This record gives C-alpha cells, sequence and structure tokens, in this order.
C-alpha cells in the first residue's frame, strides 16, 4: 500500500520511510527505477522497455568532479525538475526528515556516482539551497543503503566544505540529523580538527579552525567538546590539547579506514 521495495540497477533495496510517489504506485509489490534517469515504473515490463529505449547514461547537469571512476554532477533544481522531484522521492524512502520533493528550484544537488563502462552509477547525493539565510551547506544528504558506511558518505561531507569553502563561507548541515547522519558529521568534524591541530601546534583560535575548515565555530566548540579538547575562560572557548593527545585520537579505529578523499584539482567549480 505505500512503497516497500524499490529496484534500481542491480539491486533491490528495503523502503525506510513512507514517500509520497502518486497513490497508484505504492499500490505494486515493487517500484522500478532507472538507475539513470531515475523515472519510476510500476511493472518489470514498462521497466525494462525502459531500459532498452532510455539514453541517459549519467545524471544531467554539469560534471563538476572527475576523479578516476568517481564523479559529481551540480543538477539546477530550476533546470531539471523532473530528475530532482523524482531523486527527493527516493530519496525521502530512506529520509525521515526531508518534507520537500516537488518544490525543487530553490535547490542545487550533488549526485555522487561511480561509474564503469555501463555509465555512472548512483551513489548518493545532498541538496542545497542556493541562497540559504541560516547558512547551512547541506540541506539533506542521503547515501543509498548498499554504499553506506563504505566511505562515500564522509566524500560527500567533505564534498559540501569544499564548496563552503570556495565560497569563503562557513556552513553546516540542515538539522536535524539522521542517526548516522550525526556519528557521520562528527566523526568527519573530529578527523578534519585532529588532522588540523596535528599540522599546525600552532597558535590555532577557534576561529583559525573555522575559516580554514568552513566548518562553524559551534560545530568546532561542540565537536573539541566531545574529544574534551577544550577549556572555558570568562566567557570565552579556548583550545586545550597536547600534541600527543591528538595522535592517541587519531590513531584511534575510527579513523583507519582508507578514505575516498576529495581532490580540489578535480573540482571545478566557482560561486554562482
Ligand atoms: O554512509 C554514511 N556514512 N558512513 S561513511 O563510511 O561514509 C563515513 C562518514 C563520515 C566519516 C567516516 C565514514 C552516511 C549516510 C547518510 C545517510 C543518512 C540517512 C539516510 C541514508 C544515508 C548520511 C551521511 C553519511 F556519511
Ligand atoms: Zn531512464
Amino acid at each position: 500500500k505505500y512503497v516497500d521495495k524499490i529496484h534500481i540497477g542491480n539491486y533491490e533495496i528495503d523502503a525506510w520511510y513512507f514517500s509520497p510517489f502518486p497513490e497508484d504506485y505504492g499500490k505494486q509489490p515493487k517500484l522500478w527505477l532507472c538507475e539513470y534517469c531515475l523515472k519510476y515504473m510500476k511493472y518489470e515490463k514498462s521497466y525494462r522497455f525502459h531500459l532498452g529505449q532510455c539514453q541517459w547514461r549519467q545524471p544531467p547537469g554539469k560534471e563538476i568532479y572527475r576523479k578516476s571512476n568517481i564523479s559529481v554532477h551540480e543538477v539546477d533544481g530550476k533546470d531539471h525538475k523532473i530528475y530532482c522531484q523524482n531523486l527527493c522521492l527516493l530519496a525521502k524512502l530512506f529520509l525521515d526528515h526531508k518534507t520537500l520533493y516537488f518544490d525543487v528550484e530553490p535547490f542545487v544537488f550533488y549526485i555522487l556516482t561511480e561509474v564503469d563502462r555501463q555509465g555512472a552509477h548512483i551513489v548518493g547525493y545532498f541538496s542545497k539551497e542556493k541562497e540559504s539565510p541560516d547558512g547551512n551547506n547541506v540541506s539533506c544528504i542521503m547515501i543509498l543503503p548498499p554504499y553506506q558506511r563504505r566511505g562515500y558518505g564522509r566524500f560527500l561531507i567533505a564534498f559540501s566544505y569544499e564548496l563552503s569553502k570556495l565560497e569563503s563561507t562557513v556552513g553546516s548541515p540542515e538539522k536535524p540529523l539522521s542517526d548516522l547522519g550525526k556519528l557521520s558529521y562528527r566523526s568527519y568534524w573530529s578527523w578534519v580538527l585532529l588532522e588540523n591541530l596535528r599540522d599546525f601546534r600552532g597558535t590555532l583560535s577557534i576561529k583559525d579552525l573555522s575559516q580554514m575548515t568552513s566548518i562553524t565555530q559551534n560545530d568546532i566548540i561542540s565537536t573539541l567538546q566531545s574529544l574534551n579538547m577544550v577549556k572555558y575562560w570568562k566567557g570565552q572557548h579556548v583550545i586545550c590539547v597536547t600534541p600527543k593527545l591528538v595522535e592517541e585520537h587519531l590513531k584511534s579505529a575510527q579513523y583507519k579506514k582508507p578514505p575516498i578523499t576529495v581532490d580540489s584539482v578535480c573540482l571545478k567549480w566557482a560561486p554562482p
């Protein structure tokens, strides 16, 4: 009665939440999505016919990043409305708190793919408001279940701050975050801050760290608090750590998986 299972690419994936596909589409056992254009279909046979006809082999919009077989496309919601709406309905299957599916023109979407000989296969995305009055540098972020916890979420979060840096601005994801979202951001912030604390020594203030990472002072402070690296003095949070403690944190299992990194040389983008 609601959509509870999709087929996309070679994956069958169970829904986590209600998404408002038209009612007729929920009635079916599965919903079938073209992995390239994201068209959603009611039957295995309309899906297979679509597969033979559809000419898309990657997302629309501009490939603003490409390194080996990892690519990001920037897709403006005003120029590719139907694709973006299809993407938001797909995302809402895995996001409890997303509430915007149809009004996509105020958003830009950054679609992460992993490419082979067949084409560019969707892994996840984040959306971002063109004009965020609240300084949010991500609106929603979603990694499809079979790619979660495999470094792709980490890549997109780094990606979003690489945009913020090029805009000379600080940014923070729109709240509330999903459970995995919060763990992923906290662990991303800690990694980046620790590595900067190692690489200087160094009279880095919290403001310094904010300017260098585009992470907000508040997100820096709450992260340094959970690491016990901040003291408080007459109303001001102040960095308090030894080189040894920094390396103890960095040697931990948390930071041991080799990351897929964002190579700023491969990013093609200037603020609009
Ligand atoms: O897959 C994710 N994190 N695991 S990760 O291996 O990329 C990682 C992220 C940050 C630091 C280390 C590893 C992830 C997943 C989501 C997500 C959130 C809600 C629904 C579906 C996916 C959002 C951000 C994420 F980073
Ligand atoms: Zn298609």
